[PDB]
């Protein structure tokens, strides 16, 4: 493998040199024949074996002390034997609270696909491994919603609920994010709510939740504990911040009656630090509003909303060279920035986060050798050549710690 | 082994088979993806053979006379002319089989719905740059065909010894000038700036405009370029006007109906064709996106903003989205206002998702560049962002080739 890879900017003529690359720990999909860079995702039984862990913890562990300016040192080399007699005795280990820290930041900053990461260092850990109940994983969940809503100001969470031990008693959150929409099927195959929670809907109705059956329902939360059945919990709404959407000249943008909710809070992945494996790290930030825009509310197997906007915006729907979608679309998002800065509730417009992001990638370089970026998901979903992050080339790679994808959990649950 | 794609809207998965028959690299290892880098980095009668065997036998495979006698006897007679030329002569059919195929296979490329309708013009009896001239001048008038564009491409001799290359030196057979100004700014198209000082400085007069259509320099048998005006009622040009917004041909915008690229290589064989300059028709977004928006081009955002009276002191009132969507409907407003050959990306790409499954139908698969493909605007509300494309090489095909003024040896 070559040691310096450059990547070049095609707008501005600059030339960055990434060394960071030789420290990649996982695959990509990849091979030298074909390009799987567009490939969405390229046993239960199975834990790290004792051969298997000593590597990847002593991989972090030296990682952690160089970061710390201590390597070699004294505390490195104990931290070192401590560790490795764990493994020994009990086949598992024990992160210190600073290497929990760490590995947590270090994840995000390891995420290729995340456009946010300049603020990769302000990430407020909260420390749950003492967590036994799905009870206690709700009262850990409320308080990590209310800290980082914040009243609309939001700040950047993570909740670490206990590592895997035997692959038969993981803690899961079995939602896709804290807070979402119920969706439900009609007998007529029509949709009310959000489509893409339909799957996850349906469960919760099996397990008891009773539903509302309206548009914006929040749905309840679904925990399960040491590998039990997971149990429900619904989410104080009060601790729920929402957006009514409003368009500041479309007077009859309000009539829509759209809302959305203010924290986006991904609780399906899995963290991985030293080998270990957290598989309930539910984790927060802002949105960027095109997520909201573009994604929820476009996407035609979700909101799907181009149509009514452009009828309400009295624009020729029969021809597609006249862009009534693409009209719509800019409106839509114009309404979503909107409605949460006069709310005063954090967002960040897609123009302003890819120059951040543009920046951080620069001193990432400059600092640290390299920044792994998965372009496909880094440019936005809309107007993508007029933010800087489409002419910048880009290199991808996994390192460690880091955020995986895990199967759903009701696919892999063994029912008491 | 089999490789699925699948479309995470409308849950179709395609199953490719046709990735197992490439041989060429990507530029990507198991443990690092280059899919976003632009350029991921003279042959010999033993590197020959079997890169011509291949071909011949994908040829012959494609017309369902595999190992026939002719497919037995164009084996032995390529053999022998290797042998004793250190090269070959593709037959005339052979030719059009390799240029409609580097077409399909081209990976970046949405527009391939149209592959197998393709105009090849051989031209490799070609010697002089004025016998290029004739050719492009006639590839420039059918193609173009009074509005009604028609993909062609024209392919001048191959490659010898490399000290005898035929090249076109434009990045494309029509684009405007571009003028790096005293007070430090840019007249024109930024883009070409450099190949504008190039024409001066071979003795071309500028007019000093913002939509000069440049001259062509061309390079026959590795000689000295030469300039050459195209006679301008071949040059089909369309005024960008509004549909709604009365002002915005007070702009004074225009553009050429006629995307014709000659700067890269045609591989097919082993054979090297180093000048092929190929021409379909526009994507509007290729005109009211990248050329118009992008800050190092025309970079027009800010002046429409402008007479749209829009916001424009803070980046989350979306002015620079909004004027790009205008400016857009003008573009296709225009070329189909003068009856002009131009397809939104809409249709273009709803057109190659359905092109993605004929291919796999009855080819096994559909090499496609996802970063390429999913158009400059609008992405996630056209078809292809939602759509898993596997990206791997196939031949024939066209690739990057360096500049011509780094290379040439003047004399
Ligand atoms: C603080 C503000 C943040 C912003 C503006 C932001 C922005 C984004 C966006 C726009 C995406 C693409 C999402 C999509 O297309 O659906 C994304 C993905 C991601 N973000 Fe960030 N993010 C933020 C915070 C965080 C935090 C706090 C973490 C973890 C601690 C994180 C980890 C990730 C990961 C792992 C992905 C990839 C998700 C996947 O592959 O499915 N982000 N982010
Ligand atoms: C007929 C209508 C066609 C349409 C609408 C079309 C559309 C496009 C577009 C939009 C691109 C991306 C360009 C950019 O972003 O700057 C592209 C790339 C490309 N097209 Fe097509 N195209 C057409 C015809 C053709 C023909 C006739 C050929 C060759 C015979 C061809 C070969 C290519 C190649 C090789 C690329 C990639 C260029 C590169 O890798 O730099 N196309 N096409
Ligand atoms: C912290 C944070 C802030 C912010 N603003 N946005 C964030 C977006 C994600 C995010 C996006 C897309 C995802 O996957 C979509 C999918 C996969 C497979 C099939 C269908 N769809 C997942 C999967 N967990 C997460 C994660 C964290 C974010
Ligand atoms: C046949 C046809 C029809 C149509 N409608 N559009 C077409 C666009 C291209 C096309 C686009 C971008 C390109 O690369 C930009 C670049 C590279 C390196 C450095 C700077 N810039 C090249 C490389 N020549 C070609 C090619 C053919 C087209
Ligand atoms: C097929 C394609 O990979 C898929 O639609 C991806 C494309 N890029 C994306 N980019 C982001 N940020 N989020 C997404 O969900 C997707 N979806
Ligand atoms: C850095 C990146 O590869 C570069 O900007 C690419 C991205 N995608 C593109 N897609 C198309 N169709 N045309 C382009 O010129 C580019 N440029
Ligand atoms: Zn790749």
């Amino acid at each position: 493998c070559p040691r310096f890879l450059k990547v070049k900017n095609w707008e501005t003529e600059v030339v960055l040199t990434d060394t960071l690359h030789l420290k990649s720990t996982l695959e990509t999909g990849c091979t030298e024949y074909i390009c799987m860079g567009s490939i969405m995702h390229p046993r239960p039984e199975d834990v790290a074996t004792k051969d298997q862990l000593f590597p990847l913890a002593k991989e972090f562990i030296d990682q952690y002390y160089s970061s710390i300016k201590r390597f070699g040192s004294k505390a490195h080399m104990e931290r070192l034997e401590e560790v490795n007699k764990e493994i020994d005795t009990t086949s598992t280990y024990q992160l210190k609270d600073t290497e929990l820290i760490y590995g947590a930041k270090h994840a995000w900053r390891n995420a290729s696909r995340c456009v946010g990461r300049i603020q990769w260092s302000k990430l407020q850990v909260f420390d749950a491994r003492d967590c036994t109940t799905a009870h206690g994983m709700f009262n850990y969940i409320c308080n990590h919603v209310k800290y980082a809503t914040n009243k609309g100001n939001l700040r950047s969470a993570i909740t670490i609920f206990p590592q895997r031990t035997d692959g038969k008693h993981d803690f899961r959150v079995w939602n896709s994010q804290l807070i979402r929409y119920a969706g439900y099927k009609q007998p007529d195959g029509s949709t009310l709510g959000d489509p893409a929670n339909v799957q996850f809907t349906e469960i919760c109705i099996q397990q008891g939740w009773k539903p509302p059956r309206g548009r914006f329902d929040v749905l309840p939360l679904l925990l399960q504990a040491n590998g039990n059945d997971p149990e429900l919990f619904q989410i104080p709404p009060e601790l729920v911040l929402e957006v009514p959407i409003r368009h500041p000249k479309f007077e009859w943008f309000k009539d829509l009656g759209l809302k959305w909710y203010g924290l986006p809070a991904v609780s399906n992945m899995l963290l991985e630090i030293g080998g270990l494996e957290f598989s309930a790290c539910p984790f927060s930030g802002w949105y960027m509003g095109t997520e909201i825009g573009v994604r929820d509310y476009c996407d035609n197997s979700r909101y799907n909303i181009l149509e009514e906007v452009a009828k309400k915006m009295n624009l020729d729907m029969r021809k597609t060279s006249s862009l009534w979608k693409d009209q719509a679309l800019v409106e839509i998002n114009i309404a979503v920035l909107y409605s949460f800065q006069s709310d005063k509730v954090t967002i960040v417009d897609h123009h302003s986060a890819t120059e951040s992001f543009i920046k951080h990638m620069e001193n990432e370089y400059r600092c640290r050798g390299g920044c792994p970026a998965d372009w496909v998901w880094i440019v936005p979903p809309m107007s993508g050549s007029i933010t800087p992050v489409f002419h910048q080339e880009m290199l991808n790679y996994r390192l460690t710690p880091s955020f995986e994808y895990q199967p759903d959990p009701w696919n892999t649950h063994v029912w008491k």
